[PDB]
């Protein structure tokens, strides 16, 4: 219930402590989802963008940046990776959807679709998650790793319990996202832990 | 008899099992043909795009991607290769024609002609093929190789028993192909085997 | 009290001793500041752009170019670094701000914001500085290092005791800078030491 | 005489056999000449573009591609080479002129002049040539070398017994060449030997 | 007293002999000068562009190209070098000025200023020079070096006994140079020695 429109979280340093917890009242396992957000980082090493863990389940839903031009999604421990030509460093808009019935994961980078990949067909992503920005969880809420920490800025984060069609991905990219029912940047419940600063978004 | 307009086959993972069989009424050997399709893959290793084998004849008609920027056509186990400047990764539209009387092979990449090459002048491509997408055949219908598997998306596949002139190549590229009499994306008989998913084409 | 409009300092050679002292009656420690200037150098080795030391304190406020595309700010010996795509050699406009309350350092290169970083939250930059262009200080006013010397041209330098908003940054870059209260190019007090020549600015 | 307007010779494979003989009625030594043609090849090794030998005299007039971006002219066994930034692979339009009185050779690539070079000032290129496309001659009409063979397509070839000024070079590049008196694509006397196929020009 | 408007000197081969002597009415030592000319060469090795020697003094005023993207000026055997982004091979317009009072050398490449450098403050360039294009002098008029020879084309050369302001540099670049009192392409006294050919300028 905080509207962060026009603002970003800044993770201004590398650490094993700095992070934001995102709170969602999700109690039903997910068959489908889409996650979109905007990020600006000049890290060359790998890092976690979005870490969603549940009780007894590490890497239940994880968006991980392997290196420049390579984006990975983990579902239930398994992963897929797709490549893109991108400038570095540069602000980026990232969406990824996943659909249990087919296992298909769709990444979109700056409104451009990456090659589809597939994993975990028939799997249900569990609910009552702990969701962390800034660090990658290895436990339910913790066990961070400095070498996976995100340094930079994140904004405009939305998560839906459905697979967005292309037009709705583009809406989000263009700054007019459709209402989101899992996480909503315009009505976000979060906890800052450590050194995270909220600043205006100046790089769009 | 299936209309796949606006859809693609997604081969969402590397494997030695996942493939699509394409079924054609072909009992007469081929003197002339054109084959067009659209593909999107972020593999950098080599892979088969279109594998056509006949009884006792490996690589009877094979479209094979050597590496970024290099496309090969095999006719009757002989091969030619032509080069092109292309982005990686990127969607591509590929056409290739071959004419027995001259032996000339013409590749067209995104509506741009590659340098013509020639092979097997006077040869007839054998009939009663097994045609496979997703894997490269070494037997009549099988003996696949994981290191040659296609991971990504293929759509808009057409095959004609004639050599198309440039305007019809361009028309296919532009999404208004001439009706095709060997294989036709709008009236396709196919068999999915293993993990292959049909999805909307979102990258044109 | 000198108007350097349309002029630059030229540091025309590598040396250990050529430099300009910038004089400001700065008696109270700084909680906030912004520094903007234009520079043109074809050095590929590291160099100091702006060196501010106080008695007994090295690198109290230092803007340092590590290598092409990498800009560093030191506050009380601690540093942050941010990256940018830039041409080399090329003239550049650089602004950097820092805010004690948040620790946030903002670099802007040719009116483009770099990724925010953060350091020294709650700190105050010490007053009574010696401020040097052309050389990096390791003592209070001296102990230079030719391998860190700046060779090239600097102009349009301003320093304010506040964090400028983006509109004021862009005005400095391409419009009328807001008059500045610590250092101001239209009313600058300076001392030339060694081989430094004032010339018209010809590269904007 | 044959009008090859809108057509090309296709040398579809590497060989020591495949070539075209061109026949001119001139029957005089050459003091001045210009030669223009279009070519499209994806060879990265060296190759002969135009080979003119006379009785007992190798490399009497030879246009030879050393590697991407490097064009050589031999006159009377001596050579010059000039460089250009060019795309690879790509269609190219090539003109070269030579003037005995000055020795000056001018290459023009896609209507752009390369650096002038000079050779054989005062020499007369011998009369009664054998002129070959597709292979490099080492004898009067033969002694080819597969490692110097041209694989690809050639069209729009014209040769004049004078040095064309820039405006006439550009006319040739644009597809409105002045009528030519040594060799003329619109009234060409030629002999195909081995595997050379005439096809429509599809790459302009 | 020869008007070379629209023409260039072509140095069509590497040699230790080919050169042009430029003859000037200059008789007093030089405190200030500007030298502009256009050049086109595809040499990648080092070479001399303009060699001005006086009795007993090598490298009295020398414009030397170290390698692509790097231009050097020698005054009285001392050297400065400045860098630029340039295409290779490509025609270039080069101006360089030097002012004894400050020691400042200003290179301009295609109307774009390079970083200023400084040398020989207070020095007077000696009079009664021998000025050579095509070779680098090590004696008063001679002692050439094949590995420093200029191969290619030079035109539009002007030398003034003052430091030109930017507007006048740009005029020369654009083809409307001010009349020049040391050397002037429209009223030039020169001696061709060896293989140098005058041709029309075709690459502007
Ligand atoms: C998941 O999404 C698909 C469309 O992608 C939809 O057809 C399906 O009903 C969704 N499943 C659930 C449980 O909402
Ligand atoms: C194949 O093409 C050639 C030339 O285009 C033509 O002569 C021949 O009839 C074609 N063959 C068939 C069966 O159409
Ligand atoms: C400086 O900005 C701070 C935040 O660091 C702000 O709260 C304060 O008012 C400013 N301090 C001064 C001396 O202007
Ligand atoms: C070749 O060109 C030169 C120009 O130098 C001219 O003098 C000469 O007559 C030309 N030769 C012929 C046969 O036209
Ligand atoms: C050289 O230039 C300076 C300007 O800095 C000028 O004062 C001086 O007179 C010039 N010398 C001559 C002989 O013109
Ligand atoms: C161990 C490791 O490198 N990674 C990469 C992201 C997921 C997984 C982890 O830390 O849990
Ligand atoms: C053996 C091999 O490397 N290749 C490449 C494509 C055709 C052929 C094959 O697998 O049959
Ligand atoms: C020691 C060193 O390499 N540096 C780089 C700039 C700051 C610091 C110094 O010279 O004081
Ligand atoms: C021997 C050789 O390498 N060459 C290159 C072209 C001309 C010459 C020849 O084969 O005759
Ligand atoms: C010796 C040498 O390499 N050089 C480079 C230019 C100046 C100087 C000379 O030849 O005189
Ligand atoms: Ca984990
Ligand atoms: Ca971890
Ligand atoms: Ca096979
Ligand atoms: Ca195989
Ligand atoms: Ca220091
Ligand atoms: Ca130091
Ligand atoms: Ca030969
Ligand atoms: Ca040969
Ligand atoms: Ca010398
Ligand atoms: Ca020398």
């Amino acid at each position: 219930h905080t509207d962060l429109s026009g603002k970003v979280f800044v993770f201004p340093r590398e650490s094993v402590t700095d992070h934001v917890n995102l709170i969602t009242p999700l109690e039903k396992p997910l068959q489908n989802f889409t996650l979109c957000f905007r990020a600006y980082s000049d890290l060359s090493r790998a890092y976690s963008l979005f870490s969603y863990n549940t009780q007894g389940r590490d890497n239940e839903l994880l968006v991980y940046k392997e290196r420049v031009g390579e984006y990975s999604l983990y579902i239930g421990r398994h992963k897929v990776t797709s490549k893109v030509i991108e400038k570095f460093p540069a602000p980026v808009h990232i969406c990824v959807s996943w659909e249990s019935s087919s296992g298909i994961a769709e990444f979109w980078i700056n409104g451009t679709p990456l090659v589809k990949k597939g994993l975990r067909q028939g799997y249900f992503v569990e609910a009552q998650p702990k969701i962390v920005l800034g660090q990658e969880q290895d436990s339910y809420g913790g066990k961070f790793d400095r070498s996976q920490s995100f340094v930079g800025e994140i904004g405009d984060l939305y998560m839906w319990d459905s697979v967005l069609p292309p037009e709705n991905i583009l809406s989000a990219y263009q700054g007019t996202p459709l209402p989101a029912n899992i996480l909503d940047w315009q009505a976000l419940n979060y906890e800052i832990r450590g050194y995270v600063i909220i600043k205006p978004l100046v790089w769009v």
